[PDB]
């Protein structure tokens, strides 16, 4: 067809809500969730890009673009300066971990491998899968920790590779960001999180009585905690998803799911008071295999000996019943109370009308499992897709 890539973003961030509820699905209830969207949609642009027929055309359409040619567009005029690193210019920390490799009984067209360094500065390479996987896993993630500073780690797991593995992708997306308002770390203390299996937990959660970026909604609210952005153009935030009920996630992430353009109708723009604002610390990291969640969303033919993909090795025998044996993907997250050091003091005219009117003031208490989206601002576009369901792991 032809569509804009206003309508293209907001039509993959429904389909991504919809794969974080699939892998939510395949972990244990406790388990929290945090990946990267946009890196597993940079994977199958890839992947769609090397492949063709029924193949290219499904993969196409689940990520909203007509032609591979916009396909490898988007990725290289907007995703990768959405996922550029920002530190050298005070904004976030962003590293990012791209890469292809293949069984050396292999080998990529030569135009394959130029398309992977240009439009992705993704590498490809061989490796000896068929005597060596244990040394090619050790090999990955030593790259992976190269290409991101040391920051992530073990993108392949222990014994993920074996000598029937033809072709894999590993990425990894790290981000670390200051707010825009640091929280007064004097001001946590420990509080009870409610757990899904009906338990409680002991945690320290951060407060402030400062105006916040909430809005309520039938049955939930949401918080969102910009990031400080120095002369870095792009402007990041964090949502919180909160359902009213303890165990309400489940459903919320259904609503979410099944409504069109949720994302874009669910950003709270006006700074409020809060009465009581309870936010949990938590750090983790979290990793897994995209190709079965993905089959079971539909997208089956990359990983399908059926078609296969023609258009990435040079043997057009090898080439037939090549598909995708992996995709590893590795993401983290981190939340706590550091906040900009450099902020100017604000005048206070808000706080002085407050003295003369009588302003609503709202409760935004995350006891309990709530979603989490990271999005950048400007383009739309959602870096991680996550779930708090135990701030102590």
């Amino acid at each position: 067809a032809g569509m804009d890539v206003r309508e293209s973003i907001s039509l993959q961030n429904q389909v991504s809500m919809n794969l974080a509820k699939h892998v939510i699905t395949t972990v244990s209830q406790n388990s929290n969730v945090i990946f990267s969207p946009a890196s597993i949609n940079v994977v199958l642009s890839i992947i769609a890009a090397g492949s063709a027929g029924a193949t290219k055309d499904q993969i196409l359409s689940f990520l909203k673009f007509s032609s591979t040619d916009q396909l490898n567009s988007f990725s290289s005029e907007i995703v990768s300066a959405v996922l550029a690193d920002g530190s050298a210019n005070g904004g976030p920390k962003l590293s990012v971990a791209n890469g292809a490799w293949i069984d050396k009984s292999l080998s990529f067209k030569p135009s394959f491998k130029q398309l992977l360094e240009d439009s992705y500065k993704a590498a490809s390479n061989q490796a000896d899968f068929q005597s060596k996987a244990v040394e090619v896993i050790a090999e990955v993630n030593s790259w992976a920790e190269k290409e991101t500073n040391g920051l992530i780690t073990e993108v392949l797991p222990e014994g993920s590779a074996d000598s029937m593995t033809k072709l894999i992708f590993a990425n990894a997306l790290y981000f670390k960001g200051t707010w825009n308002e640091k929280f007064d770390e004097s001001l946590t203390q420990e509080g009870e999180f409610h757990l899904l299996d009906g338990n409680k937990v002991t945690a320290p959660f951060m407060t402030s009585k400062k105006k916040q970026y909430v809005s309520a909604y039938d049955g939930f609210k949401v918080l969102g905690l910009p990031y400080l952005q120095g002369q870095d153009k792009r402007q990041f935030s964090m949502y919180f998803y909160l359902p009213d009920a303890n165990n309400g996630l489940s459903d919320l992430l259904d609503k979410i799911v099944s409504t069109p353009g949720f994302l874009d109708n669910h950003i709270p723009r006006r700074q409020v008071k809060v009465r009581e604002f309870k936010i949990p610390k938590f750090k983790f990291s979290f990793g897994f295999d995209a190709s079965n969640v993905l089959k079971g969303l539909g997208l089956t033919s990359p990983f399908s000996g059926e078609e296969g993909l023609t258009e990435m090795v040079e043997s057009p025998e090898m080439g037939k019943n090549l598909c995708v044996s992996n995709i590893f993907h590795k993401a983290c997250i981190e939340v706590n109370e550091e906040g900009t050091e450099a902020a100017a003091a604000s005048a206070g005219v808000i706080k002085l009308r407050g003295l003369l009117m009588e302003e609503d003031e709202i409760d935004f208490v995350a006891d309990h499992p709530f979603l989490l989206v990271v999005t950048e601002n400007i383009t739309g576009v959602v870096l991680f897709i996550g779930q708090v369901v135990d701030p102590l792991h």
